[PDB]
């Protein structure tokens, strides 16, 4: 049993399992990132036109 | 039997297990990101031109 729960405690046998908050932390870090890239763009194709 | 059953169908840790449409995801937004991150890029280098 505890063989088994060494690996079923969460994590699997192998140790340091890939978190859902570090998953999330990737998707909200990504949606964060991409939001200010789309800003840029916006702001970019204003400077882009401008100097134009 | 009834532990082998509740830690092979996810084991309990109390902080999600990861499934592969997150990682799709994470591979969605990033090339979208990745994406307009070309195309800033090559606006970059038209607002470095303009500019010059």
């Amino acid at each position: 049993t505890e063989e088994i729960s060494k690996r079923g405690a969460g994590m699997p046998g192998q140790h340091g399992q890939i978190t859902q908050q570090e998953l999330d932390t990737v998707v909200k870090t990504q949606h964060e990132i991409l939001r200010q890239v789309n800003e840029m763009k916006n702001s970019m194709s204003e400077t882009v036109r401008l100097v134009s």
